[PDB]
């Protein structure tokens, strides 16, 4: 097993999903839920579990923190033509269910 970083397809929809996860949980500081538009990139590294670092654009959305649950499918952007770009590393141990935000990083 290589310790480096390996490319990915980044249209899987698992990589999606930990996307909105990451986005989901960048709360400080701000009225709205951020939401993902896109995955542009995505890469894994096979650790004491699983890294994914996922470049993403992000926009502002419709979800209120505080007022409502996050989720995917009703968290959409107000105007996804106002991106940023962002790069998020996910820790992931999958035999403790467990999913850790180690960094999340604007470019912007
Ligand atoms: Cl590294």
């Amino acid at each position: 097993i290589p310790g480096g970083w390996t490319r990915q397809d980044p249209t899987e929809a698992r990589f999606l999903e930990l996307a909105h996860f990451a986005t989901s949980s960048q709360t400080e500081g701000r009225e709205f839920y951020d939401t993902v538009v896109t995955v542009k990139e995505v890469e894994t590294q096979v650790v004491a579990g699983m890294n994914y670092k996922l470049t993403i654009e992000i926009s502002p959305s419709v979800c209120k923190i505080g007022e409502v649950q996050y989720s995917a499918e009703q968290c959409v952007p107000k105007d996804a033509q106002q991106k940023s770009t962002c790069v998020a590393v996910i820790y992931h141990v999958p035999w403790q269910n467990q999913k850790s935000v180690t960094s999340y990083r604007c470019e912007h």
